[PDB]
């Protein structure tokens, strides 16, 4: 909801190989 959430999840989840296919 808000922006430091929205920055911390962005970050949080690119640090981190997606490697499921979502």
């Amino acid at each position: 909801l808000r922006l430091i959430h929205a920055v911390r999840g962005y970050w949080l989840t690119n640090k981190v190989p997606i490697k499921r296919p979502s």
